[PDB]
């Protein structure tokens, strides 16, 4: 397949639809390439903003990896929205610093803490001061809705902006998977930095030792089992286009660090929702003013939100997405899809009769 | 409780709500007497048409067997539609003809067949003259949703007046379903008369020697045990408020036909959707013109279509759910509750939170 080798613009250009690239500059100098899809490729050819996050260990173009009637940002472009496919400090188009270099330790020596403190702030104030729309539609993914999750809770007025959350696979918590991300909590600081060094994140061989592995590389690609996104988030594909996981393969993951992988890993040990553990009271302090990291309070998050979780999800589990529910103050929508694992939420062909149909009409009768 | 022994009108009239019995007489001769419920009780004391169909061994009075609080056909009165119940041949009410009497072999000789080819167009048409509405909304259950397939495939007129068709636990085909009534599959035409006769369908004691039913024997009462709505749809009354039992158990079944269990037991051996086989080559020609029952298009049915269905539903099994869906040219919702089994969708305490409530929604986005 010819989108392969295309860039994000590229491929939402080759199906016809309008493309736009922005700068974002945060508070603490990263640089973000963000990407806009203003209307439809004919469908729907001032509009209502809508803001796509992607999750762990994966990519802004996974909104825009399929055929255009199977993608949310194109369907949602078409059903007359605005489209902003936001991009995470470290991944594609999104590695530079006023300050310091890609190639330098300090660039990566952030987890998703910074991202919702600050990628996201900076991203939504351009939006807005861009389109002038007062508020937006939220909608996440996988860790993308972990960014919400923080975001909305801490930041009353960035919340204000926000009139629904929609989120997909859900993770608060992370006690109770049944992904090989668990193998990590066998693993301290220091041998996760000899095995795995700091910058950029690489499964390296720490994974084939797992039976998961040896399953997987029994029935589907070798690609595909060492990939960091789909041995973290699962390598079943059955619900997927199998002709095109060369695609995602080629763009997944955009850009994760060592670092937010290690944040995951210590809230795999701890089962908790909390900020990233610097490593000593005093590192601690100098970022937290405390010398514990703060926990993240979900149920000060009032943002109305939809959830949308899988049955099949061994990342955003079920018994975790369970706890999750109850403590959240106005939630406005549930619904699981038993057969939908991790990744089914993007990639799957049935994902818009499943999940996305649900949020255009949801969405349309709100602000649009 | 002193429903147990009221009719569908005393039932309805019971809870302060209006009611009107209006006769129907179907193309080839048999009288169905249809209730209606004109407004809510105060609630929404011109208003758009809501259709109400039961399903396979069950009864009309289905949507009105609970509190008001709980019984969609009340509910959807109060949120200011006219709600219809139909009713179909055989069952209470609807037990005439204008050529032969319900103790004859020919009165009970139809299956699902003809309630979709006669019993509906004739409810509707008779509906839609007397209310002058044009459209109306559609809602099936079990059975009831079987019969909108064939209808509304294969008749145009009558499909142009159906605006959604909601469904709830679907039926097309029946190849996967871990209920009881896939032992029929081990009987021939020659036992199925010597076992059931023609006529009406009672459960005999076919039944009994099997796990199941002891099983069930065991924990519920043996009158829900011995009752075929029970026995082919499922024993688990968790979901109910158990002290309606006697309500639910004194009017299922209202009607059904030995013809028609056994067109669903043929479905059960072959796995597929389409019309009954009246035995032989030169009896099918004297039904269907061809020498063989002609197959259910189902992806000819392009009514737009929301389904619900549940996850211990043994009847209308995932499986067989999965297969349909894809099928469905103009699927717009779909949900699948885990813990619903078939009769859950009726009798289920918080069927208006998982299912009710977002029928009214979608309803008062098209119609009203
Ligand atoms: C699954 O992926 C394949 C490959 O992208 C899709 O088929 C291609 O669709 C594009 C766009 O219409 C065409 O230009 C190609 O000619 C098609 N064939 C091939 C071999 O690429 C296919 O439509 C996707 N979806 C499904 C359900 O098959
Ligand atoms: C379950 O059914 C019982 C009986 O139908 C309900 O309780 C009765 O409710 C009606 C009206 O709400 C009253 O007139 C009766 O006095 C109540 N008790 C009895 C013994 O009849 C009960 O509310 C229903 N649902 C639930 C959840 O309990
Ligand atoms: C994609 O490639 C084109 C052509 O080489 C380039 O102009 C564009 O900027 C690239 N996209 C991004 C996000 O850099
Ligand atoms: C999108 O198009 C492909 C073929 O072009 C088709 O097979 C698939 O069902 C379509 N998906 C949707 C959601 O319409
Ligand atoms: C969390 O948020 C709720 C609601 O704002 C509040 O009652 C509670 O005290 C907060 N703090 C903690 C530690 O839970
Ligand atoms: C219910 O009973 C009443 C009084 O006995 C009767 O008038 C009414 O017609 C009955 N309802 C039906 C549907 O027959
Ligand atoms: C209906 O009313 C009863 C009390 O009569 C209550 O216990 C039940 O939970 C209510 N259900 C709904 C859906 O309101
Ligand atoms: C079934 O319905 C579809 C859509 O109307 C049609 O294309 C197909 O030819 C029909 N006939 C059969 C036998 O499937």
């Amino acid at each position: 397949s010819p989108e392969v080798t295309m860039n994000i613009s590229q491929m939402i250009t080759y199906w016809g639809y309008p493309n736009e690239e922005y700068e974002v500059v945060t508070e603490d100098g990263y640089i973000l390439e963000v990407n806009r899809i203003p209307y439809g490729k004919k469908n729907s050819g001032q509009r209502p903003v809508v803001f796509l996050q992607h999750g762990l260990l994966a990519s802004a173009t996974n909104w825009i990896s399929n055929l255009p009637n199977n993608s949310l940002a194109f369907i949602l472009a078409d059903a007359g929205y605005d489209v902003w496919l936001g991009n995470s400090r470290g991944n594609t188009w999104a590695r530079r610093n006023l300050y310091y270099s890609p190639d330098s330790v300090e660039f990566w020596a952030f987890s998703f803490d910074e991202m919702a403190k600050y990628d996201l702030p900076a991203t939504i104030d351009f939006i807005v001061k861009k389109t002038g729309q007062k508020q937006l539609h939220y909608v996440g993914h996988s860790q993308g809705t972990t960014i919400g999750f923080i975001a909305f809770s801490t930041n009353p007025s960035l919340a204000k902006r926000i009139k629904t959350f929609y989120a997909l696979a859900p993770v608060a918590t992370v006690k109770y998977t049944k992904s090989l991300i668990n193998k990590l909590r066998f693993v301290p600081q220091s041998l996760f930095k000899f095995i795995f060094g700091d910058k950029i994140f690489y499964p390296h061989n720490f994974f084939d030792q797992f039976l998961a592995t040896e399953v997987c590389s029994r029935e589907m690609l070798n690609l595909l089992c060492s990939n960091a996104l789909f041995i973290i988030c699962g390598f079943d594909s059955k619900n997927f286009n199998t002709s095109r996981l060369d695609v995602y393969l080629s763009h997944n993951p955009a850009g994760t660090s060592v670092q937010n992988m290690f944040h995951w890993t210590q809230a795999v040990k701890s089962g908790k929702f909390q900020a990233y553990d610097w490593g000593s009271p005093v590192q601690n302090r100098m970022h937290y003013d405390q010398s514990q990291p703060p926990y993240y309070n979900v149920t000060a998050m009032n943002v109305p939100i939809a959830v949308w979780n899988g049955g099949k999800d061994l990342l955003a589990d079920p018994q975790d997405v369970g706890l999750l529910l109850p403590k959240l103050p106005n939630l406005i929508y549930h619904k699981e899809i038993p057969f939908y694992n991790h990744l089914d939420f993007i990639w799957a062909m049935d994902a818009p009769q499943e999940v996305y149909n649900d949020i255009v009409s949801m969405i349309s009768e709100d602000k649009k």
